[PDB]
């Protein structure tokens, strides 16, 4: 039992009631890696809402938060800006490894993802890009890294 | 629709009627990549049985065969030795990319997998290691590569 | 036609009217990637001059600016410092991929390049190191990445 | 002055008089790296002709032979089979590095190239894939490797 | 013939128990590896995992004209892991490619403290400073990666 | 407590001048690195760059029940570089991923003899055999890469 994890799905349509294509996948992958998943929170691609969702999880003592979406370059891709405000420190290695793995698998939104990763309070927070391939490959890359960091934070 | 796929699961306990963990996962991932999955064939870790299952798949005209397991180094891991004889041309780039990806993700049985990849008739054949993480990460790496090869073989 | 490109060559000897080696190469490579090259602007290694040349390029609506030189570590390599101020968002994945590629090819000024990559307005801006090998290998790495970003920005 | 080099262009159409799109490029890149280029030989995608062209260059004391084309998976891609017969020993590192670099640059014919590299007599022979991107990225990767091996062979 | 010497180096060991007189396991190793790469090693300085102490040790080396400072330790995520924060303050500019190469190499060798190291690399005055993680494998692998980079940077300076 | 020992190792130094009594620079280093990774080191055996001598040294180790043989040298492209040809003959199967990881790591660290090494890796009976290139940087970097791989292979055997 590695810890507690939360999925934050950053998508306007999903926030407004549409089917969630990312939450169950990330839940399945997190559960497989030994996490108990608190649930999935869906938020608009809005800086205030994203920050509030991340901060709420940190205050709540979650071990791992994985966000999905909002890491591209269109106007509304504000997940990295939001995440930057709430991090006490960055673990660049996590974002580099995820980008490196995405690029060589030809998953372009992962290879170029502006997503961040770091520690806020005692919580590891990681932004993943929104595509299903990005989600699968990012989690594959994250598995050994998250266990190590959470163990150190405990 | 990219083409037709078959899954071969190399495992003694499965071939004797224990629960199959890999077949449904590979099928899920194949279908997601746009393949129609003919089905899953479970085979003992027997050099001849493996080679005949693969050979039956080729003769039957399937576009992609993915095998799972029997690629380590115990006397029983005979998958690469089975597969070698049915291959007309090896595509070393697929096996290398699978291994390099496994290694950076800390997936040791993938990083050290002796699995082959190659063309048999008009069928692309790829051996994956048996761990769940090896299955996931190997399929993520193989996705852009299979599509290209099958396109080239059509 | 993928879009319009500008080349900025950061070099004192060139800005003073010596032969330009990089401009024609970058133009050849840009055109090959499907860009229309507006032209080459030669600038001194002056933090302000560089930043204004880049800024003029952005205001003029060009899709891709590639600069060459001034990304090492002498007091005179001020390209990244110029570029930082005009960037709205950094795309760290481009700079990382350029460096990792340079490093495995033994191209040290590329592997250690302090060059940035990011979005300014609707313009993608990328700093390359100044060696001929750095220009070639950086453009090979950038090709799939620029196309995707400009597509996303349109 | 690193040594003497020969370009072997493996393409049916080019052998039969069509414009050569690869020869001048490889010549330019070889010359840039310090080689004197003997010329370009164009051959059919035929095992006998390819072998004869490679062997002729070896007997002739060429330091480096770069072939271009015939490394894919269609029936007529027989460059690796031809090259295998004439090599005394393989340098797998060259083919791995070229494939690794091609994959992460999204150059699929390079990432999956079945091209070989090795020593025949005192000659380094390297098969590159046929696309212009493959040619450019392969040469970038080959530059430091060829100089090292040729120096050892002397 | 000192003709092929690359320059002067200093090792900074960031470790509390070492700062209080416990046997130093990192200093001699980094010294051996620096010397083998052609650096003349001034010595090893032990400091506590304390931002001011780390910062003072680095400033002294910079003021002293040392070409290469390699620190060892204090690059994880616990609260005492303050080497990067101490280092950032004294850097004039960062050389991202060094830290990226150390991490990428660490990750493929299964050296997790190296793969995740928040250690920085960059230039302060004319001094190259590189933070490595504390485990023995991080030190060894970090130095293997640093060898071809440091010498090039110092040459440029 | 010998509880966490991974297994027994042997070092084979392939070098002509060392085989004829010149100071061995590789044996002690590989021994140090093997011991640090949890291997108990039987010793170092020096042989000439000769196919029969190399092959005999390897066969003796295999017959002896050694878990890991690391050879050093004879992996380039000159005519005396015969370690891979000697090794291929005694291998039951190859573990391509080891040789690929050593080369990829060597290449990014600018260690060209490692990046281009024709050295093999594989299993002979119950013995893992890995050929490394001869330079000091190849030995160090090769071992950093081998550490997480060897222990896993031996466990499986
Ligand atoms: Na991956
Ligand atoms: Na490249
Ligand atoms: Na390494």
């Amino acid at each position: 039992v590695v810890g507690r994890a939360l999925v934050v799905v950053v998508d306007d349509r999903t926030a407004h009631g549409d089917e969630d294509h990312s939450g169950p996948l990330v839940t399945e992958l997190l559960t497989e890696a030994g996490f108990v998943v608190d649930g999935v929170v869906a938020v608009e691609a809005d800086e205030v809402d994203i920050r509030n969702a991340l901060n709420t999880a940190v205050i709540g003592g979650v071990d791992l938060v994985v966000s999905v979406g909002g890491t591209g370059v269109t106007p509304r891709d504000v997940t990295p800006e939001s995440t930057r405000e709430i991090l006490d420190r960055e673990i660049l290695g996590i974002a580099e490894a995820i980008r490196a793995s995405g690029l060589s698998a030809g998953i372009i939104d992962a290879g170029l993802s502006r997503g961040l990763a770091g520690v806020s309070g005692s919580t590891l927070v990681v932004n993943l890009a929104g595509s299903r391939y990005a989600v699968r490959d990012g989690m594959a890359t994250l598995n050994p890294l998250a266990a190590h960091i959470i163990g150190q934070l405990s």
